[PDB]
DNA sequence: TAAATTTAAATT
DNA sequence: TAAATTTAAATT
């Protein structure tokens, strides 16, 4: 039967799992982070005032790694994508990572598509749409397997 | 002091009022029509069912002609903009205005772009947005104002 | 330079 | 081939 989720973050992790399940994918590592007062900005605070926060999640799949970026929209702002990062260089990821989380502030929540292709080029500066009816917090069970299905097309170019 | 309107298709009419006053405007002409059943589409109808209406009005000011478009969306479904086109000719409008009814009910209402710049290029196929605050159906007596002046702007290239 | 709203190409 | 929803560049 159908998935009910608390808010749109929860579904980001039903992902993960039937990303574990039915796609065959291992997690690498899972953070979250709140992002930066940048400038006079007020984007980085929900409406409720606590700091926005961004989860990334390293992913393994068929000799194959790619980053999964996802912001927390559970207060209704702004429909962001799920953002699919393919060429990521641990060694310097986590300064790649930090000039993200400024841009998406600077831009208003919105992906800095500039930066991402400066860094990973056209065909590795990837996304995938959220499952439509998560507005609802309602999505089926096949819907959520689309959900990864639909990865995977971006990954397999 | 502010205005309040009916319906969306009302506003449309209280700025071809405000093109009279404030920027030198003359009405050419101004007809209504219903937008055509094109194959098995549903959106040439309002929601309550009635035929979805199109307005167009030719207009003149400083020795130049340019038609407006505005296709009825008080209904809620869609938020089109009002479209102004550069270029248009009296022998053969009737025809390019029915090909235009035509290619928004097929791409489910929305401006058959390729066509209009096929009309009149990428300088002819001009177009200026609704004022903030109208899907509340109130706007400020400078907001409507400034729905002429960026209407202008267009014009002026 | 920020957010807020309107628009439209996309996709599902 | 239609509509419905998600997304994002634009603009105001």
């Amino acid at each position: 039967y159908n998935h009910v989720f608390a808010s749109r973050f929860a579904a980001f992790n039903e992902l993960l799992s039937i990303l574990k399940t039915k796609f065959r994918c291992r997690v690498i590592f899972e953070e979250t982070l709140v992002l930066p007062k940048v400038g006079r900005s007020r984007l980085h605070l929900c409406k409720d005032g606590s700091p926005r926060v961004i989860k990334a999640v390293g992913v393994w799949r068929n000799a194959s790694e790619f980053i999964l970026l996802e912001v927390d929209a559970s207060d209704g702002v702004k429909m962001l994508s799920t953002k699919v990062l393919i060429g990521v260089n641990r060694e310097t990821w986590q300064s790649d990572f930090e000039r993200i989380r400024r841009g998406i502030v600077r831009n208003s929540l919105n992906w800095p598509n500039g930066l991402l292709y400066q860094l990973y080029g056209k065909e590795g500066n990837r996304g995938v749409n959220h499952p439509k009816g998560l507005s609802e917090l309602e999505v089926s069970r096949e819907d959520m397997e689309g959900w990864g299905e639909r990865l995977i097309r971006e990954l397999e170019h």
